[PDB]
Formats: structure tokens, C-alpha cells, sequence
């Protein structure tokens, strides 16, 4: 297909998708993002995963599963509700510490980790929501555990600037960035090309990934069929560090076979 990158797909947002393991022997993607820590920040000591009713004690044995078939696992920060932002400094300490000991390699006894002894391999910036400030300083707090691995990586809206990211990517930390072409803030069809080619072009050392949605019932004015698709994949892969695709998300990617038809 055009897609000479990654498969990402989003999982975690209808227990009726399966579990991680199913997506992982799909066959079809290289990176699952598990969505979302959502609520975080707001309430010093409060933080929320949100996975939708999937078992949390399905998930720790299903990534170490995955990783063994040589998948990356990403948690995904942040998400579309309204219950997570960073409101000083301190806040994103204490985010980093909670993710370092309960999700990353970091381990505290007593800490409830809800993947157990499973390690996911990076977080997501899925920063939809809230303010902007201190992401960039939680960047730089998860990135230095590779200087002493933690994968860094944002989903931003369609548009150059996001914001609420841009701060964060300004710190030259992130690995990988998904542009959404889908949700709030989606790009006209017309403005697609340029809008990814732009993002591409200003981070050129972060691996640029597209963002699309599998259903018309997710977002009907984003979604592009795979033939669509296609099309637009066969300029934007000339891009030197075109990354691949994300695909919103599990579930529906089941319900119409999107990546097994791309």
C-alpha cells in the first residue's frame, strides 16, 4: 500500500474491541496506544484510567504477549474529556512520578500498577484538552530516563500550531508525532496534504504519522476511505520521515476491516 511506515492503532475506548492481545494478533498494526490516562492534575493524588470497562487484569499479561511479537504498547495521556491538565510545575512532577512507577519500568512498593509487571514502552501526549503549560517539563522528565527505553511521542489536532502541544514538541524530545486529520479542530479535505506536509517539515527529526479515522461514524467530514487515502499517502511518503498511520481505533478498524484494506 502507500503506507511504507507504521500501523498505530488506538485501543481502549469500547470494551466490545477485544482485547490487547486480539489486536495484537491481528496481523495488521506494529504499535497499539492504550487510551487513556484521563484525569490527572486537577486533583493533586487523583488520577483516572479510562479504558472503557476493558479488564485491567487482561491487559499487563496481553502486553508482555505483544511485545514478545515485537508490537511497541504506548499509554495514552490526556484524551478527549475534561478532567486532566497540568496547572503548575508540581503537577507535572507528580504526573511523571505516577507514570514512572505505575505504567513505565520505575517500580515502588505499594504503588497499584494497573498492568502489573508489565512495562508499556512510551507515553502519548493525546493533549485534546485543558491548558497547555508544563508538558514540556513532563517531556523532559520521562525522555531523561533514556539518559539514565521511554518512547515520547504526541497525537496533535490537524492544524499547525496545536497549541497545546507546541510547547512540548518545542523541546525536541518527541519521537514520533500523530497529526489527527479527524476530530475537533480537523483540517478542510483541500488542506489535508499541506497541513501534514507542514508538520513534517517543522519536525523533521520526530517520525510524522497521519491520523485517520475508520468509520465515517467516528467522524463523518474526516473520514477518507482507504482508496482516499491512498491517494493523499502516495504525496505525503515522499515526506524523508513520513512515520506511517494511526487509526481511530480499535474497534472500528475491526467493524471495517480500514487497515486490512488500505
Amino acid at each position: 500500500s502507500q503506507n511504507t511506515g507504521d500501523t498505530v492503532i488506538i485501543w481502549g475506548r469500547n470494551k466490545d474491541e477485544g482485547s490487547l492481545r486480539e489486536a495484537c494478533d491481528a496481523g495488521r498494526y506494529t504499535t497499539v496506544i492504550i487510551s487513556f490516562l484521563s484525569a490527572f492534575g486537577y486533583i493533586p493524588g487523583t488520577y483516572k484510567l479510562d479504558i472503557s470497562g476493558h479488564q485491567v487484569s487482561a491487559v499487563g499479561p496481553d502486553i508482555k504477549y505483544c511485545q514478545s511479537k515485537g508490537k511497541l504498547i504506548l499509554l495514552a495521556i490526556g484524551g478527549q474529556g475534561g478532567e486532566y491538565s497540568l496547572p503548575s510545575s508540581q503537577a507535572a512532577v507528580d504526573l511523571h512520578d505516577h507514570l514512572w512507577y505505575s505504567y513505565l519500568g520505575g517500580r515502588r512498593n505499594g504503588v497499584y500498577r494497573p498492568f502489573g509487571d508489565a512495562n508499556v514502552n512510551g507515553i502519548d501526549f493525546f493533549i485534546d484538552q485543558g491548558a497547555r503549560e508544563h508538558y514540556n517539563e513532563l517531556a523532559k522528565m520521562l525522555y531523561d530516563h533514556n539518559k539514565d527505553g521511554v518512547m515520547v511521542t504526541a497525537t496533535t489536532r490537524c492544524g499547525y500550531p496545536d497549541h497545546r502541544l507546541d510547547e512540548a514538541l518545542a523541546t525536541g524530545l518527541f519521537h514520533r508525532i500523530h497529526v489527527k486529520m479527524f476530530s475537533d479542530g480537523r483540517c478542510p479535505a483541500w488542506s489535508r496534504r499541506q497541513s501534514f506536509e507542514k508538520w513534517a517539515k517543522t519536525y523533521p527529526q520526530s517520525r510524522v504519522l497521519i491520523g485517520v479515522v475508520a468509520s465515517p461514524d467516528v467522524d463523518k467530514d474526516a473520514y477518507m476511505p482507504p482508496e482516499a487515502l491512498n491517494n493523499l499517502l502516495q504525496f505525503i511518503n515522499k515526506q524523508p520521515n513520513f512515520g506511517g498511520v494511526m487509526v481511530w481505533d480499535r474497534f472500528y478498524d475491526k467493524k471495517t476491516g480500514f487497515t486490512a484494506h488500505l
